[PDB]
């Protein structure tokens, strides 16, 4: 599946498809040099792959630290510092061989080395399917999460899905809360054509069917970037549980999708105590247990805390907090939370464990 934005210009491919890695070849060849940042984890399990590649050197390798232990601005200027004793040129290329942090990191050194070169979006997670498109790309701040970066579009999204055969079930529950999430933007119909699919488990972690779910996730968010790329209006939908689930990720340290699946139902719960909708918590919750999803840390959720981070949250304003909401399938709104109302939420999705 060959799929691409459709922006006045500037635009770029996004293949989907088992094998993909095929496709970098042709691009390799059209840039001076070109820098492989791949994670420290993913080296290990793939370098045998790219010592051949990185036989004509023009061509490098960069390891950077594995997960969130490289969104930082140390590991940003180190590595920016690296590349430009390189002697680079414009006509350079920034690979990202990983997941979204990988992404993120990579795509803010392609956005920034010489005010911009060619970067190269390689997937090799589930999460990263949502994270590999958009532009989006940073790092993260003492003070929260992706507080520092841009928006770039990649030169190319390779996304071989090879690369998902070898996720533990851990990184299967944190990128299916974006494969799920993007469902719940999708409408009823699709929550429970999904839910009634990866029912428990066992499913979940044989990844059948996962890559027709992936593709939808991919269209649902392509369409959304295409249509409000720098995030001005309904690309806000995207942030859906990402409010508290930046708060719990950044000050507990938890997988990414785990936070956010917290965050999405505590997203619920706030939709229940502001507009009553009557959202089936117990529903939700049920699912999460039922595929695996740890959940028992919680137990000491200091809101006091996670407010602070809530409140950089970038969906904010002068009021405050701004969060993405549920009223009910496909009426989604985005708005103004008062601290009182979030502490009790909070308070609450504490309580059910
Ligand atoms: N910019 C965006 O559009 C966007 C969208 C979604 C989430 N994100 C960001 O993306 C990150 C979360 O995504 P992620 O799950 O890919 O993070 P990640 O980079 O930390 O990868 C998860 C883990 O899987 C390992 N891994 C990578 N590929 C593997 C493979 N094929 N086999 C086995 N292990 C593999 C990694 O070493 C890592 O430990 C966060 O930093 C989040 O803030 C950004
Ligand atoms: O606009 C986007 O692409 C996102 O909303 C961007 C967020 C990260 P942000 O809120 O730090 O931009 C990402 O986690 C989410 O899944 C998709
Ligand atoms: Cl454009
Ligand atoms: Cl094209
Ligand atoms: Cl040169
Ligand atoms: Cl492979
Ligand atoms: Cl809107
Ligand atoms: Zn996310």
């Amino acid at each position: 599946m060959k799929l691409q934005t459709t922006y006045p210009s500037n635009n770029y491919p996004i293949y989907v498809e088992h094998g993909a890695i095929k496709y970098i070849g042709t691009y390799l060849n059209q840039f001076d040099q070109s820098f492989l940042l791949i994670d420290e984890y993913v080296n290990q399990y793939f370098a045998n792959k790219f010592d051949d590649i990185l036989s004509y050197e023009n061509v490098h390798k960069v390891i950077i630290p594995a997960g969130e232990k490289t969104k930082t601005f140390e590991q940003y200027q180190e590595t920016l510092e690296y590349i430009l004793s390189h002697h680079v040129t414009r006509n350079t290329a920034i690979i990202a061989v990983g997941g979204g942090a990988t992404g993120d990191f990579a795509g803010f050194v392609a956005a920034t080395l010489l005010r911009g070169v060619h970067f190269i979006q390689v997937p090799t997670t589930i999460l990263a399917h949502d994270s590999s498109v958009g532009g989006k790309v940073g790092i993260n701040s003492k003070q929260g999460k992706n507080l520092i970066g841009a928006f770039y579009r990649p030169t190319a999204v390779i996304y071989d899905l090879d690369f998902l055969k070898t996720l533990p079930f851990k990184q299967i529950l944190s990128g299916y809360a974006e494969v799920y999430k993007h469902a719940l933007l999708n409408g009823e119909s699709a929550t429970q054509d999904i839910e009634q699919h990866f029912k428990d488990r066992e499913i979940l972690q044989s990844l059948n069917g996962m890559d027709k779910y992936i593709a939808k996730g991919i269209e649902t968010k392509l369409d959304i970037v295409v249509a409000d790329e720098k995030e001005q209006g309904v690309r806000k939908f995207l942030n859906l549980g990402h409010t508290f689930g930046h708060a719990v990720e950044y000050y507990h340290k938890i997988p990414h999708g785990h936070a956010v699946m917290v965050g999405i139902i505590y997203q619920f719960i706030v939709a229940n105590a502001l507009f009553d909708s009557k959202h089936d918590i117990s529903h939700y919750i049920q699912y999460l247990i039922q595929l695996g999803y740890p959940l028992d840390m919680i137990t000491d959720l200091d809101f006091e805390t996670l407010y602070q981070y809530m409140l950089s949250d970038k969906k904010n304003d002068k009021q405050g907090v701004q969060m993405v909401l549920m009223r009910q399938f496909g009426d989604i709104v985005v708005q103004h939370v008062d601290q009182l109302t979030l502490q009790h939420a909070c308070e609450q999705l504490k309580t059910y464990f």
